[PDB]
């Protein structure tokens, strides 16, 4: 496994425009279009991101591509980040998943106010670090999701994704 593979399995891959987990619309692999509630700003959205006038749907490989884009800037995000940074450079490669997993969840700038959780991280104070992230809204918003992603930081295997 890998960080693509994680988040394939926890985003999906829809090829039409669909609203997530927070009424926003999105299509792919959980790329985010806009939070405008207008499907036309989406579809312009979409076109832009694609490239091509696509009516709201795109093909398996263009949604591939747009995760790539997606899951290298979630990285560069962390990696620009003052507060993410060295947190991250502390940690295994297991961990590392886990990390980027819910920058490109949540975004940069979300998971760099998650300052607790981030201290027991980078001290690898496991158990601790898993009790700090559930007491979130991105817990209980998503649990199944938060739970997998917690496990991961908690154990450094990817046990929580194996059997899917
Ligand atoms: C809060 C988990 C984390 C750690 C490092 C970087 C990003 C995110």
């Amino acid at each position: 496994m890998n960080i693509f593979e994680m988040l394939r399995i926890d985003e999906g891959l829809r090829l039409k425009i669909y609203k997530d987990t927070e009424g926003y619309y999105t299509i792919g692999i959980g790329h985010l279009l806009t939070k405008s509630p207008s499907l036309n700003a989406a579809k312009s959205e979409l076109d832009k991101a694609i490239g091509r006038n696509c009516n709201g749907v795109i093909t398996k490989d263009e949604a591939e591509k747009l995760f790539n884009q997606d899951v290298d800037a979630a990285v560069r995000g962390i990696l620009r980040n003052a507060k993410l940074k060295p947190v991250y450079d502390s940690l295994d490669a297991v961990r590392r998943c886990a990390a980027i997993n819910m920058v490109f969840q949540m975004g940069e700038t979300g998971v760099a106010g998650f300052t607790n959780s981030l201290r027991m991280l980078q001290q690898k104070r496991w158990d601790e670090a898993a009790v700090n992230l559930a007491k979130s809204r991105w817990y209980n918003q998503t649990p199944n999701r938060a739970k997998r992603v917690i496990t991961t930081f908690r154990t450094g295997t990817w046990d929580a994704y194996k059997n899917l």
